[PDB]
Order: structure tokens, then sequence, then C-alpha cells
């Protein structure tokens, strides 16, 4: 009840910044997450015994793959924590509660393969969910973990608040299917420019939370250069293993997933930063001005990739 979570002085200050890295000590990641819920939500959002058991079942259901693992989950929650702390008064008590849980759960039980490879392997998850295949599985794993005994952190919600919070978490997790991102940003662009964008229109909030989820999920491109470079090794380790598997089925992988195109990595980051990342944080800054540091850090890292191509590092 009277039990606060604290962090050492360096973390206590650095955690409020957008570019914070959660570090290599795994056993401190849960404390970091609880710290962020208490400061963001209040010490009275979740029963502490239930929250701690939910976090450890969630951790237990992430796999030891090079990128889509428990570390990514907590990194994506921290970015959402920073967005929520710099835009305090734009979000409901239910939105704050639901969006940090969404971020922790958003890649539950990922296997290190794209929706694409599941469909070409004919995996049973691709017969049960024809589109946003892994993302419907992730929400489904979240609901399974919430119905374990002693795990329902939303116990104290009213019956109707309960339904609204599971609806926020479901839309939030679907939105991390980058195939849905392109359409969502275009529509957000035109609504803010024609002045029609209205935050009381529920379906408009949906789109804005959609874009926030894309931004948090890409936040690896908004870190200090050596965090960004070293996370890119992990991202390619999965893509190239998927490439290897595509070839086993007798299929040319796209160049992104072909380890024979190691040389072309710098140029492939350029495309990603210009087609996806810059547009994402550009639109997000327009809609939510205090997120500007995500835009500025993305641009700095783009300039670091240009530097790699010119042999300056
Ligand atoms: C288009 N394209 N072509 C290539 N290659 C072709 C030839 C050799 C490289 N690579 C890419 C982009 C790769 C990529 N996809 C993601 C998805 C999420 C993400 C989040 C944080 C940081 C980086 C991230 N990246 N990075
Ligand atoms: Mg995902
Ligand atoms: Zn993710």
């Amino acid at each position: 009840g009277l039990m606060q979570f604290t962090l050492p002085v360096r973390l206590c200050k650095e955690i409020e910044l957008f570019h914070f890295d959660i570090g290599p000590f795994e056993n401190m990641w849960p404390g970091i997450f609880v710290y962020m819920v208490h400061r963001s939500c209040g010490t009275s959002c979740f029963e502490l015994e239930k929250l701690c058991r939910f976090i450890m079942s969630v951790k237990k259901n992430y796999r030891r793959v090079p990128y889509h693992n428990w570390k990514h989950a907590v990194t994506v929650a921290h970015c959402m924590y920073a967005i929520l702390q710099n835009n305090h008064t734009l979000f409901t008590d239910l939105e704050r509660k639901g969006l940090l849980i969404a971020c922790l759960c958003h890649d539950l039980d990922h296997r290190g393969f794209s929706n694409s490879y599941l469909q070409k392997f004919d995996h049973p998850l691709a017969a049960l969910y024809s589109t946003s295949t892994m993302e419907q599985h992730h929400f489904s794993q979240t609901v399974s973990i919430l119905q374990l005994e002693g795990h329902n952190i939303f116990s104290t919600l009213s019956s109707s608040e309960y339904e609204q919070v599971l609806e926020i978490i479901r839309k939030a997790i679907i939105a991390t299917d980058l195939a849905l991102y392109f359409g969502n940003r275009k529509q957000l662009e035109e609504m803010y420019q024609t002045g029609s964008l209205n935050l009381n229109n529920q379906s408009h909030r949906d789109r804005v939370i959609g874009l926030m989820m894309t931004a948090c999920d890409l936040c690896s491109v908004t870190k200090l250069w050596p965090v960004t470079k070293l996370t890119a090794n992990d991202i390619y380790a999965e893509f190239w293993a998927e490439g290897d598997e595509m070839k086993k089925l007798g299929i040319q992988p796209i160049p992104m997933m072909d380890r024979d195109k190691k040389d072309e990595v710098p140029q492939g980051q350029l495309g990603f930063y210009n087609a996806v990342a810059i547009p994402c944080y550009t639109t997000l800054t327009q809609i939510l001005p205090p997120t500007e540091p995500l835009l500025k850090a993305c641009r700095d890292n783009l300039s670091q990739w240009e530097k790699v191509i010119r042999g300056e590092e």
C-alpha cells in the first residue's frame, strides 16, 4: 500500500527521456515496468500481487529469438510511457492502463517469422487468422494469460470498463501489423491537414493510438547510434533465418531476408527510414507536438546510416 518502487539515480532521471535504453540486466526489467505503471497510472491501478504474477506469465510466454523477445516488449512499453508522460491530459484513466499492458503483450509468443512465412509454410495459425496472422495470435495470448487464476489485473474494473479496456488493447495490438500502418498514416495526414481531425470522434482516437503503437514498436531507430546499430544486427539475424527457411521451401526470399545481400544493409535502412520511420514520427509530431524528440533522433540515425555508405564509419 505505502510501498513505492524506486530506481538508482541515473535510471530515475534517464527513464523519463525518449532515448532511454533499459539495459542488459534482465531481472530489473519487471521493476522498470512496475515503476512506469505507478508513475503513469498511480499506485492504485493494479493489485501488486496480481500485476507481478501477470508480468512473469507474460515474460514466460516470450521466446528466446534474437529480436521479438521480452527485451523488445519492455523497450516498446517504455517508449509508450514517455509518450503518455509528455501528453498527460489528452488520455483517459482506461487508455493509460490499457496501452502499457498492450505494449508489454504486443508480440506475445512470437516465433521470429513474418506473417508472410506463416502463410507460405501453411502454419495452422494462418488457417485460423487469414490477415494480421501473428497479431491476432498476440491478442489471443493476452486474453489467455488474463483468464489464468490470480492473473486478472482488471478484476476491479466495472463490467463495461473491462470490455472497453480489452477493446483498446485489441485495436492497439492489431495496429502493430505494419501492413495496416501505411493506410492509417495517410488518413491521419489528410484529417490533420483539412482540419477535420477530432479527438472526441472515437474512431479518430483509434487511428492516433494506432500511430503511437507503430512509433513505440519502431523506437529502436530513435536511440543512441550504438543501440540502433547493435539492435539492427538482431533484426537481420531473424530476417536472414526466415530467408534461409524461404529457400528450404524452394522460394527466393525478398532481398531484405537474403543473407547474400549483407553488403546492401546501409541502403536498406535508408529506404526503411524514408518509406516508414521518418513519415511515422513526422505525422506523430504534428498530431502530438511534445513527441518531437522521436522525430529528431530518427533523423540523426538516418544521417549515421548515410555516413556508413560514404565509408566515414
Ligand atoms: C526495406 N529494406 N530493405 C532492406 N535490405 C535489403 C538489402 C539489405 C537490407 N532492409 C530493409 C528494411 C529492414 C527493416 N525492417 C524493419 C522493421 C522494424 C524496425 C524497427 C527498428 C529498426 C529497424 C527496423 N527495420 N529494418
Ligand atoms: Mg509484432
Ligand atoms: Zn514489436
